[PDB]
């Protein structure tokens, strides 16, 4: 047979968490882990680099919460430096706020690799950013490699982040280009359709495992895309995750982008793939429509957050490194 | 590949029993089995300690039935107490009846491990308890292992049950703590969030082999949350179970707690988790609380179930509870069948 | 681990007969097969011995097609006597007709193991039946094993099959019994609910082939209860059956018993396991209900036998003992 | 432990390609490929030979695209040859057109193995057709070997495919009776019920490889069936196929044969398989019914070749044959 | 009691014209009518001056079957000009036109009361306008009697009509101001809520007698608003309409103006009143609203003026004015 199946892949619905001895609380585990080899947050979250997610005030939002909020760059350079600017500046009236070493809130912002990605680099760290996410749909490839290495190499001053991938070898190959930090994620997303158009995919949860077992800790991956409840979170971070961004999870939330929209009765407002048509105007690998309205992301973060520190109670895991290290998974079958 | 993985978990609907060379009929077979190392019920049945299912009125009912009920902690210690002696007072205007050596009905009592439980327990044994049910989420910790410690040192005249657990090892550790039987059962029952809260679970299957293959038969184990019919009892114990705890098959009874509600023509009680909102009313909810059809009185549902069983046994060929836990054979199906 | 997994049982549904180098068209295939060591059929299927199924009148068109009734039980000892002579003694004015020695349409009658059956067994064979069937729900106990041993012993003149069962044990057991076929089948059937209330089961295709692999041809198997369309019995003789008996595909036709009722424009007939409440008036076992009206059997007999010519077509098989000696499967998964 | 299971066989949805190390774009790659070892077509796509998705006009359609039509044999034999000649003296007033040497568009032609076959493909090669397919439900079968084995040798001068199959060894006989291509797919199509019927079948993923891997290059094979996205495309590709057959994603196009019918509000042609009884006016094989109307089958063709080209971009794959060598995949449950 | 009641006032569903003594044909009948004192119709149908009915396109359409349109006023004076220009000068390669006495295809044209109505009026008589429509919600009123009275007055050589209006008191006072022709219907149209919002409104067929029994045939009234079916346009003439004026069973088609959409496999157009939030940017008299697409505007206004040449049979009426002079009625209950 010239077949090449390189194994049995698995998403978050394939697998358990088992309880084991446990002497913590969920109150009181940390939350506590690496964006990046350089960047820490108090709680592994990160709002996704989307047009109907992540703007600055969700931006502001998820560093005061403990996370970070990556800027999507559907706008041109200027507004975007913009925006950078309103996260590096805001100022309160958040004990586990995420901050940098000036004690301003901590923000990040995505990039691609066209024409146009030097001039926006350069603005954007000029304008305060901590983080650049080169941030395109095939991160294996020469393209976001190289980018990868030109930040590194002429910013070296601020972490960079490259994906998607969802192999050890895409893994390597970014290490190898100098990143900061792998965002992990070929297929998950809510809002997908490559699985569709492409046949192209990497269930997530063996997705993590490729990428965290060829990275050895080296540096942290972002779970990237399908988590739709807190379970997944812990499921992520068990298989090896550091953190994970999401989309739909904070669509629809004030903070997020875009107005409400009154509909039969209903609050909405609109999500959508940034590989969706509207989104793009190749063919789209993304669908565009409405996500019920969720009011403030706060409550949104802390049921998130509960559920984790449930599950690092029944895992005995006093500090996020222990779920990482010590998870045990269970396959569960269409029954279960 | 760093990502650990114990083995494919199996629930209720991905198995089935085989049969086997029978000679004795349904209606012959003992279902008689033990609910601790030294508590024997006549039917291998637990009502569940919740605030929708068991109080004094049912769990008479299912001593009466030849089975025990424990008495929700959802309670001040002093009406848990009063619970407890009602039952055990209890005298009838019932063959099979559970009962202690003083003839009385048999009881048991939740206590979870928090600062009220010395004085919840003393009032419980005191007031003639026959088993008490540390009774938490996560029975694999210290404060559920010490406290089952405490239990056996301090009171030994009564049976103390730990749980719920989900491993071998845990109900080794249990076991080493003094505790007359496990309780098994971590994320299958029907009111259930805990999988898609915390992404925690053991399919219920595998869940009592782990337990009952490390326990060797020391103690019992109770198969706790997840059945639906007859026959998840039977596969639970083929499993290694010794008994099961039902919740939501008697939530709605006659004799479960709650009035029965009128609403678009049927009648239904109240059936939620000690994990929901209502029932805490932090820890975020692990749990749903609903409505569930009013289901008229217990002793039909018991009977349908025990018919059930006996049918079960008469296709292994098991005479006794103990047959059907030693010898019976699966086999794994598919999502088509 | 202490957990006896003896297999993954296979239903229908989880496999699929492969084509394979073919000679002989659909139209040219023998259909001819035997129910027992002494009776054999020109088609392979065998009606259910069911208070809605099979009584004389359907089990005159079973002969007639090529098959065989099983007349059901459920009725006193002198009326099942006179549906037996009703079949043996029937006149027509139907090549394919299954007969016996003298000419006669051949027929089944259904006995158990109760207090009756030295009765029952006695006038049925009195009246000419061609076959007893002991019909219990498990023939894998005591009493079915020596109640197949006293009929051959005291009626050696009829054959006698034994069910249901649905390991290799059970049909070697029988074997030793005397037994000229064994029927297999626990579980499968469209209206059980032993599955449901007793968690107790074999899935119909491994159930075939354990019992099949047992016997080594020394006996025929039927394969009883299941049956969706031809294609399941292509599978079933595939496997290793070499009858096939159906209830629900002949419930509702026009010979089966009972009245067609009207509902709602549609027009029905009754269907109902024979351990339903209604039919025993134990736990019940079945269920009870209406099925569509089909018009009469005839129809339905030759699009099943239809199919399995096509299926024969496709696997190379100019007879039935070619499919049953030459299938080759693959297991298939939930989405295929 | 008589059964016997050849293997697990995969469908399209079993399946996802795995991205890869990435230097070519999806708009630079080349879809190029063969339908036989002698006809180069621009794009994989082929339009299925049936009665309700290829004649003349939707054959020009394919042509025009860069793909090829298989006109369908449900007409005498001078309207088949008529609908040949409209195809190849089409004159436009289209850059990836597939042309044969004198610069005309390329088209084909479905035979069968009945009586008039001699007839028909005399007629079809006299007519200018650039390749013959002997189409059968059932290619594993002397008839359809010895029926190519006849064109070839009385034809040496057009190109022969032989269909449908399976397995390895049903291509390694249509190999040696001289096909220049192999059709496959028993079982996948939309509108099939051979499953049903027969209890026959191959997952497509497993029947092109099994195919695929038995051939060893020698001749092309076409994967015939099942189709639904751009996805499964690049699936079948992956897994071996050089060539995609397609029937539903075509039907309902303007260029299909058949009138649009006005239906409560909604706009429909007629979709149905050869096996159905209204084609045949044998047990049917298939149904009839209606797909909605789509307009130009020109959108579908792009739509689908642009969803290939992205999973060649995926997959680093900068020609066909880079995809059908280096492809590698993931089993998915069915949670994924 | 002081409450004042008029009548009981009737709709087009309250009544039914009666048949009457017939010696003409449906196809013989003429349907010539005037659609004021000075410009006369082949057809008694006007297209509804709404920015979704009636732009340069569909006033063409209208003129090309021998009715007319009337061009709507939600655009610039510059813009409505050269809507007018357009059907002023249009050619083709239609023998029922309706055209001026240079054959030029007549047009129509809304104007307001308030300030730009002085420089409209003359751009659009400069542009050749035929007749000029004051056009408001409440014609009973100073406003649009004077400026009735004033484009009268001062472009004598242009036919002027207001409107809308439903008593024979509002008739009377345009009659005097100079009116050539009365638009009749305050709440009758179908995307009308003026019945809900301000409880105003007259039924439809009741109006059309108040007004034309006050009017003695002096001039003209057009029935606007409320049809529904073809019928309906026989009841309004029959009550006394010279002609109807239609929005919603104009819109859709495809002269009329607006994008097709496509919603959940149909398509359709936008309607939408001059009194919705849409139009408007007083608080709004109607709603906004998709209609079904409904093709060419030749086929729904030739099969409108069947249904009235049907009526015109029934009835006896061999010109319109037959059937307006001699119609009987009954009034039915909602049984009927
Ligand atoms: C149409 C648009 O689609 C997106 C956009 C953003 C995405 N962001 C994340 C992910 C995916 C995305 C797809 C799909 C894979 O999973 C993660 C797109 C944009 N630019 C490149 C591609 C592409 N390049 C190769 Cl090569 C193949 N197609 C696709
Ligand atoms: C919210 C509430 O939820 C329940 C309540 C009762 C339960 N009773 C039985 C079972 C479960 C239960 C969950 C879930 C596991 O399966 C069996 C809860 C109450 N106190 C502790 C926990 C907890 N501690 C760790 Cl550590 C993690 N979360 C959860
Ligand atoms: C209630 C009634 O149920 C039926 C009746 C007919 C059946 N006929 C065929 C089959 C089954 C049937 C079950 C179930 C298994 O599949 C085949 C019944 C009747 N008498 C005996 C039993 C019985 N004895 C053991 Cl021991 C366990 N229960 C069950
Ligand atoms: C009824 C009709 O059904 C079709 C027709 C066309 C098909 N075209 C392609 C495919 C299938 C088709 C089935 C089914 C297998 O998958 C591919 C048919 C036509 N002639 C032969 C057969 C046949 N011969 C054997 Cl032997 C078994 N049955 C079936
Ligand atoms: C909001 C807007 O609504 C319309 C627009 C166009 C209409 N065209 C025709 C008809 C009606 C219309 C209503 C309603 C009556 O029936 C026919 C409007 C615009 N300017 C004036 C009025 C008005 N003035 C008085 Cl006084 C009372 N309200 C209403
Ligand atoms: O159009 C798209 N197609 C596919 N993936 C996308 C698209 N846009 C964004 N994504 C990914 O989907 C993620 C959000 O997934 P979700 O949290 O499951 O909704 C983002 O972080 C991206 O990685
Ligand atoms: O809120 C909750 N979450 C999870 N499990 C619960 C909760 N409350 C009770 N349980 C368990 O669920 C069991 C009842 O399961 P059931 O019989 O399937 O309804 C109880 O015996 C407990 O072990
Ligand atoms: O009540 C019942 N329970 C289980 N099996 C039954 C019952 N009654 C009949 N059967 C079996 O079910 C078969 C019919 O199955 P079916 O053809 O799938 O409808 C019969 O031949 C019996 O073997
Ligand atoms: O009636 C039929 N039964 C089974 N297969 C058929 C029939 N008619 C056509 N086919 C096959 O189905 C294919 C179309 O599959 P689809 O692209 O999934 O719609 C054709 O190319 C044939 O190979
Ligand atoms: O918003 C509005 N409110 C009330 N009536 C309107 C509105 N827009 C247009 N109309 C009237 O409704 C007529 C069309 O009615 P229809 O033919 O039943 O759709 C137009 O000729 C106007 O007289």
């Amino acid at each position: 047979s010239m077949l090449t199946i390189v194994q049995e892949a698995l998403t978050f619905d394939d697998v358990l968490l088992l309880p084991a001895y446990s002497t913590v609380l969920p109150k009181d585990v940390s939350l506590k882990t690496r964006l990046t080899r350089g960047i820490y947050l108090n709680i592994p979250l990160v709002s996704a680099a989307m047009d109907t997610v992540t703007e600055s005030r969700m931006a502001i939002a998820m560093a005061q919460n403990g996370g970070i909020g990556i800027l999507h760059k559907n706008m041109d350079i200027a507004a975007q430096a913009a925006e950078v600017r309103r996260v590096k500046k805001f100022e309160a009236g958040y004990p586990n706020s995420c901050k940098d070493d000036l004690g301003r809130l901590r923000v990040g912002a995505a990039v691609g690799t066209g024409a146009d990605t030097p001039s926006r680099v350069e603005a954007l760290v000029e304008a305060g950013v901590d983080v650049i996410v080169v941030d395109t749909a095939h991160g294996h490839s020469a393209g976001v490699i190289e980018r990868v290495r030109w930040v590194k190499q002429n910013f070296p001053q601020v972490q960079v982040i490259g994906g998607n991938i969802a192999t050890g070898d895409a893994a390597l190959a970014l290490l190898d280009a100098g990143a900061d930090a792998v965002k992990v994620g070929i297929g998950p997303g809510s809002i997908c359709t490559t699985r569709i158009v492409a046949g192209i995919g990497m269930p997530q949860i063996s997705a993590i495992d490729s990428v965290a077992s060829a990275l050895k800790d080296q540096i942290p991956l972002i779970a990237d895309g399908g988590i739709r409840f807190s379970g997944d979170m812990a499921k992520a971070i068990g298989a090896g995750a550091s953190t994970i961004m999401v989309g739909s999870l904070l669509a629809g939330t004030e903070e997020a982008p875009g107005e409400v929209e009154f509909f039969q009765g209903r609050y909405y407002k609109a999500y959508r793939g940034m590989g969706s048509l509207g989104a793009m105007a190749l063919v789209p690998e993304g669908i565009e429509g409405r996500v019920p309205y969720k009011g403030p992301m706060g409550n949104i973060v802390h049921q998130m957050m509960g559920g984790l520190r449930s599950s690092m109670g029944y895992t005995g895991s006093a500090v996020i490194e222990d779920l990482r290290q010590n998870a045990k998974f269970v396959k569960i079958t269409s029954a279960g």
